[PDB]
């Protein structure tokens, strides 16, 4: 996340962090024994790490859980990254309080302006690389879709929309991917590609939720 802030020890107790050895991308609790991340996160072998702030350091609100099944949406495409979402079931249930807890998820898509909340552990850096430790956080308003494709010409579909600044300067950035963009209190967005991180007029680009929830409730009710 490229210029945010410090977000607070579990002040966003349904970000999770993937780890294969190290921290890989972000995803987003949605109920005891289910995560949602990005299709382009996929990797065998993953573990979820819950309640975590500083991902360095155990300071004891963790849980760390393995997957038993990852599930990419049976329409992602790896060229366009159309339809960048998967779900992940974790072995153990996960023991849901204060510091751990489901996102909801969305009744209809937001509105353009809408004000959302994204947050992560990836790069820091527009020019230059400088991973955190701790969980930033980033509000940023979501564009109208004519300046999302304008900055993409022929790249953007209907299952993708824009969200920051078109000045640059903040923005999600690699390592943040998988994670949550929360608007009024529902999943909304999930971090998935842009050009370079914050640049100007290249803002992010998330995969819209709201598209994805009646696949998201029939998936896992039968897995
Ligand atoms: N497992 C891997 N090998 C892997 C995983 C995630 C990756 N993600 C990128 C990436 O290159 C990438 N993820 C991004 C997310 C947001 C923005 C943004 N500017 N908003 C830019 C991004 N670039 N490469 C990746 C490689
Ligand atoms: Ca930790
Ligand atoms: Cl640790
Ligand atoms: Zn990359
Ligand atoms: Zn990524
Ligand atoms: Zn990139």
């Amino acid at each position: 996340i490229v210029g945010g802030y410090t977000c607070g020890a579990n002040t966003v107790p349904y970000q999770v962090s993937l780890n294969s050895g190290y921290h890989f991308c972000g995803g987003s609790l949605i109920n005891s024994q289910w995560v949602v991340s990005a299709a382009h996160c996929y990797k065998s072998g993953i573990q979820v790490r819950l309640g975590e702030d500083n991902i360095n350091v155990v300071e004891g609100n963790e849980q760390f859980i393995s997957a038993s099944k990852s599930i990419v949406h049976p329409s992602y495409n790896s060229n366009t990254l159309n339809n960048d979402i998967m779900l992940i079931k974790l072995k153990s249930a996960a023991s849901l309080n204060s510091r751990v807890a489901s996102i909801s998820l969305p009744t209809s898509c937001a509105s353009a302006g809408t004000q959302c909340l994204i947050s992560g552990w990836g790069n820091t850096k527009s020019s230059g690389t400088s991973y955190p430790d701790v969980l930033k956080c980033l509000k940023a308003p979501i564009l109208s879709d004519s300046s999302c494709k304008s900055a993409y010409p022929g790249q953007i579909t209907s299952n993708m929309f824009c969200a920051g600044y078109l000045e640059g300067g903040k923005d999600s950035c690699q390592g943040d991917s998988g994670g949550p963009v929360v608007c009024s209190g529902k999943l909304q967005g999930i971090v998935s590609w842009g050009s370079g991180c914050a640049q100007k007029n290249k803002p992010g680009v998330y995969t819209k939720v709201c598209n994805y929830v009646s696949w998201i409730k029939q998936t896992i009710a039968s897995n």
